């Protein structure tokens, strides 16, 4: 016992259009509204302001006196995305959106989401697979890969996989997960109200004026194995029609819970009237999610050994602020380690993922606490969480997101079992069901939430406490260097992995968002903590070198941001050309065991400086320490972090050297062991 083996039921629940800051944007101890390594735009202000003739900023939806639970969706589709992306500035979210979709909701009007939260683990760097329409993020949930072949050409953008039920009405046609797991022996099930043709537009499309209350009966076409030939063209007595498509109930789920019949894994998929989307309110989605719960949790014996995943698909047209990890898809813009074949659209040249924040809670015996994961997931992560649980390797995932994104494993505690119960409240349907009742009746009429009526006064704060937080392999180094013959800026981008309880070794990829404040354009790179077979015989990987060039003014200005997981930061600033006849310090850091930081600083220049080193005041209260380095010299100084909890801020400045020279550092020290979240977050933005 005390593995990965020991899990023996696997339930995932999927809903759809409901993005990260648009839910827990406000939750204590989150990357919210008040992330402290936020995106900057051109114009020196931060992202939360968006400009279309006019300032834009996010607001706070009030369920108590308006009805933002019924809000008309939005446009997501593909060129949209993309041009929200802007290739990482990330700066036009209010382009070709439309107001309402900066709203955020706040914990008076999700109570039971938020108590889930506050119970049970969440994930606040969980990002959609495609930046683009559902049946794509959902094809890539369920085969892995949205294309006939791995190559990159045909990939699916628009929305043609369907069953003729809705207005999708297409068919693909490679190897589904679902099948690799009736072939190895492995019992599946899908749960949904209705098989082909239950939903109808007649009754959902139409304002249901006849009930525009519930349907408890179709499944809105958002099952994507139905999308399949094999599927579609089985036999109607076939064993593969039974277990994956048919008509079924969450009562039967009660039914055979009770009965110790569970199947092993089974996708729940929900109707529409409950499943998130935004002609319907969250507070259906969470009384759903109360019947799950309660038909799970009704055994000592399921529950011993179940895990819930509650996820999204795509975020829709809400706001979010962090910026998705991609592949190069030209020159200039960076290199991987890692052959990102398939990755890129052939047609467009942009690439495909990842995409922004969508939520994702665990639910179990081994993932209560209310923890917090920083590492990076996407929808393929649940195949390979699949993948490491029963052993059936997939291997349509592409070779960049099998580098990227983890496996689940790193979330759940399984040294132990933590078998113990839930709360009642959550359980209690009654009370979710007043909750419902009265979100209706309501909610149903009040007046329709506006931007020119309620605009803020200012930038929404964050829910006072901290949480605490999973460890992530991801362990950083970025150090800049000027080459004083060519006048070149030199970046060395490198990471090692930690090694995890849940992670034999601490095999990791990184990916690193390079920022230019003043001139040039975004670039990304990645790396990986394992060396990389290159398709010319080479060995890359566990060490990047790169040139920015393009970055560099007229004059030898260089201001820049670095960024990356776990909040990352190493702002670089100062000029090259004036840079050269006199001395110029460097900046170099290193891990202790024991979570405390070394500095290095490091001088090849030909005349003494002072250097003084001021710690952001909110850490700690230690004053700034200065050293007179003189040419070919260098000193270490070594800095305590226990009471910081581990994370640090550094401005490194200093005297009788260039002006506009100003380094800076700033993350958490990694050491394998789970940690509290970021004490800064709670400090207002602005
Ligand atoms: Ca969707």
């Amino acid at each position: 016992t005390g593995t990965i083996q020991d899990v023996q039921h696997v339930v995932i629940l999927m809903q759809e259009n409901r993005s990260f800051d648009h839910y827990f944007g406000h939750l204590n101890g989150v990357r919210g509204f008040n992330d402290p390594r936020a995106l900057k735009r051109q114009d020196g202000k931060p992202v939360w302001y968006q400009n279309y003739k006019y300032e834009f900023s996010p607001y706070h939806w009030d369920t108590k006196v308006t009805s933002a639970q019924w809000v008309s969706s939005q446009n997501h589709e593909w060129s949209a995305f993309h041009a929200i992306w802007n290739q990482g500035r990330n700066d036009k979210w209010m382009a070709v959106q439309y107001p309402e979709a900066m709203g955020y909701f706040k914990r008076g009007d999700i109570p039971y989401y938020y108590a889930l939260a506050d119970a049970f683990t969440l994930c606040e760097a969980y990002h959609q697979s495609m930046m683009g329409p559902t049946n794509p993020n959902r094809l890539y949930h369920m085969s892995g890969r949205a294309a006939p072949s791995g190559d990159g050409k045909d990939v699916h953008i628009g929305n043609d996989m369907g069953d003729g039920t809705i207005g999708a009405s297409g068919t693909v046609d490679w190897t589904t997960y679902p099948e690799r797991l009736s072939a190895a022996g492995v019992d599946w099930r899908v749960y949904q109200e209705g098989g082909y043709r239950s939903s109808s537009l007649w009754y959902l499309y139409v304002d249901a004026y006849w009930k525009y209350r519930l349907q408890e009966q179709n499944n809105y076409d958002c099952n994507a194995l139905a999308w399949f030939r094999n599927f579609k063209n089985a036999p109607r007595d076939s064993d593969l029609w039974q277990r994956a498509m048919l008509a079924r109930g969450v009562d039967q789920l009660r039914k055979d819970v009770q009965e110790n019949t569970l199947p092993q894994v089974s996708w729940i998929v929900a109707p529409y009237c409950y499943c998130e989307h935004p002609w319907w309110g969250p507070s259906f989605g969470e009384y759903y999610v109360t019947r799950v719960l309660d038909a799970l949790t009704s055994n000592p014996e399921v529950w011993a050994r179940t895990v819930f995943i509650l996820n999204y698909d795509e975020g829709d047209g809400f706001y979010d602020h962090a910026s998705a990890p991609v592949p190069p898809w030209k020159d200039g813009v960076g290199l991987s380690t890692v052959s990102t074949a398939g990755e890129i659209e052939a047609s467009s040249g942009l690439p495909i993922g990842l995409g922004h924040r969508v939520p994702l809670i665990a639910i179990s015996p081994w993932s209560k606490g209310g923890k917090v994961s920083a590492e990076v997931f996407d929808h393929t992560s649940v195949l390979r969480f699949l993948e490491r649980r029963f052993g059936v390797v997939e291997e349509n995932i592409s070779p960049w997101r099998r580098a990227v994104c983890g496996d689940l494993t790193s979330l759940f505690d399984f040294q132990d079992a933590g078998d113990t119960q839930v709360a009642p409240d959550l359980t209690n349907v009654p009370q979710s069901d007043a909750r419902k009742e009265d979100a209706y009746w309501q909610q149903f009429y009040r007046p329709s939430p506006k931007y020119w009526s309620y605009e803020p006064k200012s930038l929404p704060g964050q829910e006072k406490g901290q949480r605490p937080t999973l460890a992530v392999p991801y362990q950083l180094h970025a150090t800049l260097a000027l080459d004083i013959a060519a006048g070149k800026l030199r970046l060395t981008l490198g990471n090692d992995g930690m090694s995890l309880p849940g992670n034999p070794q601490g095999h990791s990829a990184a990916v690193f968002q390079v920022q230019p404040r003043e001139v040039g354009n975004p670039r990304f790179y990645t790396v990986t903590s394992y060396p990389v077979v290159q398709e010319s015989g080479e060995e890359l990987g566990r060490t990047l070198n790169d040139e920015l060039d393009d970055l560099l003014d007229a004059n030898g200005r260089y201001a820049f941001e670095v960024h990356g997981p776990n909040g990352f930061f190493r702002e670089f600033h100062g000029n090259l050309h004036l840079a050269a006849q006199m001395a110029r310090p460097e900046v170099s850091v290193t891990y202790q065991r024991n979570g405390n930081l070394q500095l290095n600083i490091r001088n090849l220049g030909r005349l003494p400086c002072s250097v003084t080193v001021t710690p952001n005041p909110a850490y700690t209260q230690e004053g700034s320490r200065r050293y007179e380095l003189e040419p070919n010299q260098a000193i270490s100084e070594v800095w305590l972090l226990r009471s910081s909890q581990g994370w640090y801020d550094l401005s490194v400045t200093a005297s009788n050297t260039e002006a506009n020279y100003l380094r800076r550092l700033a993350g958490h020290v990694e050491t394998g062991k789970p940690s509290r979240s970021d004490p800064l977050l709670d400090i207002a933005a602005t």
